């Protein structure tokens, strides 16, 4: 069972992958706008992800006879200068995505709580491969700061990702 | 293309549709809790189908060459009296999201735009089915007042509904 | 290589996994004899998972070059008042493996062992699901305390999970 | 029903083939020390085939109405001398549960409990196809007194028998 | 992004794996000279597993934003007095290797690098498996001191093991 | 069976290939560093080819009754001005292995070693593919001179030809 203060912690996480999954359906937009696609897609794809890290701590909570209880998910921002800036803001948003995870972990020692230390292993490993994608998408953008012909090349590439949901429900 | 007004009236809904999700995510938090793991998957299962709504005002706007503005997505409510009361709200829920489908539905008929009132024609026809679909297991419970017996077999074929996302992202 | 008292904690909690078999196939014949033969096979494949749980200390004090010294197993509860107060004992039993898995890990930790606290690694994660499984049927037992009717629907929801021995020794 | 002499009796020999398993599981375990995976694979597959006879006596004794008791399990010896005198006290405790296996054979004819009787006659044919298992390997360890060359051989010969059991749960 | 005390260990556990694979091909060399070809592709068939766990490492580096920088690999020993005083220095190495993979583990620890640590955990698990498969042999030749009987039976044994690049490059 | 100074100019030689094998893995680190994926898997499974001419030394070695002795593998260059100069640089180690080559071709027509001369005629011809296949690319860096479009649609040519051993070593 739960400290109550550990169950708070997990149930913030919870949030903050949400708000995760939130950003980037906003980036998604963002970039459908300018006509990108393939960014638009991968963001998407992104989004989906996130909420299977929000199903993650919901499952877990369950199976340590905690209670989710959902908070807001705040507004997130509407534009950004850049396809390279939105993407800058996205690697600082995975950083502070990895240092709440980390601070969990640190809380987690510290109450001596193997079981959540054992759980949230899963994450700390999963956000090095996040972080990694989100960078090497970044530099590509660095790569190509006055070129829209580069620009056009990476939307191609990165159109290979898509969302898996929308072909599964209704229609 | 869409007027200021419908874009914003578009949008709205858009955050009406994610917040259904969020909703029924709610709900499914609430059954989970009471060791209902067949009502919990149905809502998770119906909280999918909202994005996929979310998804097509999403997808409309910007064939329409307009543009997605995202809002914040309130607080749900935490608790239910009862497995009965929580469908009671789903189900007023649902009369709410399709009260706000036919006011759109009047203002683009208003407008003139043929098009988004083309559009919201597969709402209204989808709205139907999830109307019915969540008045059928209500008066299923309230066919079961006193009986956790029924409750107990209506967990069980309620489970047949299953999230279809789990499955299928990064996994370990 | 393993440390003195590393060795007998590893070896200690190869006896606790085998005498939590034996505590499973204690509870298999307590429910056998009320009929209640979904619960009894249920028990029976719960103390083959124990019995691998205990093979998996074997193999790794093996691997780390040690010494496995099997101690007695001791005599287990003959009977309980109910099928709830039963699940009531094994949920505490489960507390109490999963408190010296903890403890082997704080003493991995301390003795800054890092290949027995990468080893105990997959004991927490497992105990996170046994525990979970234990207390979902508890609170379903909690669900029906006055209703029979509910006690037989769950024992055919138990009987879906059989023991895997059986019908691969010798057959006559 | 049962009588209370014969239940006691069969619950009993439901404890011997547990015990039976604990003493193979811990011949595997001095087998396994001394790099033997052969012998240590056998030894625990041999170890399982005793649950599987506790397993039968188990549902027998609720075939006739009757109620298992589970008493402790005992201490199994640690080490041998030798993997030849660790076959010797294998063949020596196969002899043991041959014998409770006879006596329990004439507990049932005395309270003329034709069901117990036939139901043990499975365990008799069981019991000599076991002990001449056993006494095989034993002979073969006779036969390789100071050669560590045909013991290497004989290892092999016996990791055909797995356990299989570890390969099924999670 | 990695602390520029933990690029460097991480570097030179790189450099530590590349050796390794160095060692156990000076090994390879020594059991073909002796003609035990067995014993030979067993160490050719380890050296390319060494050159995978150095792989890990560089992939590591460049998904923290980090740069690899390799440093010279030093000459091997050339012979060994036996094929038990050859495993007996392999064994040894393995221990090392083991040593060094827990001080980066205490050093991740030290900084908080979780990321780092939660990297570490797979080698604390595989060297596990790595000694154990290196002592088994070990054992096996110590079995065998003055037997040449066992030793022709022990590397027929071993020839199961092959090398896997060989049969993939260029050939003629 | 060899002369003392066939059998150490071999062993040279197998030390050179090894090296190849080292520099093309640092020259894949220093494209890694730029993003450069396709490159940086092209030097990788160049590196793996190196690996596999040294292996076909060794095999020669012990084929004649010689025996193998591995030298001390030196450190690489670290960094390049660009990858055209990268380039220049692996061409020119390219033209220094060739003539390693025609030198102990030559060392071999001059002792009446026809064994080692024949043996030789393998990697006569593999340098002419090797050599043109880095000029080939060489000349294609030197025609994107100040463009950064082409070097992504290189990258992106030679990320077809991608290393062979990852995928069949232990996985995690
Ligand atoms: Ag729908
Ligand atoms: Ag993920
Ligand atoms: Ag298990
Ligand atoms: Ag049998
Ligand atoms: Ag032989
Ligand atoms: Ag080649
Ligand atoms: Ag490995």
């Amino acid at each position: 069972m739960l400290s109550e203060r550990m169950l708070k912690a997990l149930n913030d996480q919870l949030n903050r992958e949400l708000y995760s999954a939130y950003l980037y359906f906003a980036m998604a937009a963002y970039f459908e706008d300018l006509g990108l696609e393939g960014f638009a897609n991968w963001m998407k794809a992104q989004a989906e992800e996130e909420i299977g890290h929000a199903l993650r701590f919901y499952n877990y909570i369950y199976d340590r006879n905690g209670r989710v209880e959902l908070d807001e998910i705040p507004k997130p921002p509407k534009e950004w200068e850049s396809p390279l800036k939105a993407f800058e803001a996205a690697y600082e948003h995975e950083k502070f995505i990895s240092k709440s995870i980390y601070e969990l972990a640190a809380l987690a020692e510290e109450e001596k709580d193997y079981s959540t230390r054992a759980f949230l292993e899963w994450f700390i490993n999963e956000q090095v491969e996040e972080e990694a994608s989100v960078k090497k998408i970044l530099d590509k953008l660095k790569f190509a700061k006055d070129s829209p012909q580069i620009l056009f090349m990476l939307d191609k590439e990165l159109s290979a990702r898509a969302p898996k949901l929308p072909g599964l429900l209704m229609q």
